[PDB]
């Protein structure tokens, strides 16, 4: 009885944030996720050693669910 | 002690914040993500070792639900 | 470290982010992402040693699921 | 506690990204990817020594499954 | 940095990318997926020393499977 099969695991060893920085640890679920399907056969272990943030740095430990933009905004022209 | 498999669990080993910093431990529910329903899934375990915040740093331990701007966004510029 | 699994797992040794940079570690699931029952088996493992981010750098540790592009709608397009 | 194990498939010794650059490590699964062998499992082991990115550099470490031509490329063959 | 062990597969010693350049390392699998072949084990070994990319450079380390002509080849049919 030491360890068994586990799915999804967000752990951090060290997180440094300064200069009006924000840090959040956990699973993010957008409104879109509501009414649909979460369990999509996942089992990845997320583990970070040391995270250094400078000039308004953002720290996110865990998985994110949503279609409206991947976390933040981003757009441009293609070819 | 403490036995479980595939179950959310927000835990913090140590959190240091200074300079008008804020820290909150728990789940954050947004208006977009319906009202306070509680209990949605909780499978990934969130655990942070040491969190350092400088210059009005924000500390958030746990999962967040909401589609209206991740945490607190309001961008507009397009590149 | 703090893990027994030996297959499929996103881990980072060091991550540096500055200049309004953001770092997210975990599996990304788009709104469309729904298909996917329940199962268990091997998987691709990802491990990064040291990451250096400058000028609004973006750090993503893990797999991403979604049709719309791959992560950032910039280049490439439909046929 | 135990720090003795293999490296994995996708591994990066060092990755440098600057100028609104982004780095994503993991398997990319498109929406098209449905029930039919989605679990590519372990096959090819990719490992990079030192990576340098300048001017909106893009870093992708891992395999891409799904129907969309390709992750990121200029275009088809020319004359 | 501290590693030493003979290993084939896709490996890179150094990769330089700048000027809106993109670098990707891994096996590309189209939606079609590898028909049959219950056994999917690596065979061919590829190793690059140093790659210098200038003015929108593209780096691809690994095998590619899918339609199109450039950056991917396929069988298809003819008339």
């Amino acid at each position: 009885m030491k360890i068994d099969a586990i799915v999804g695991r967000n752990s951090a060893k060290d997180i440094r944030t300064e200069e009006r920085a924000r840090v959040q640890l956990g699973n993010v679920v957008t409104a879109a996720a509501l009414h649909g399907g979460i369990r999509i056969s996942d089992q990845t272990t997320n583990s970070v050693e040391t995270v250094v943030g400078k000039g308004e740095s953002r720290v996110l430990i865990g998985n994110e669910y949503g279609g409206k933009g991947f976390w933040d905004n981003h757009h441009h022209h293609h070819h």
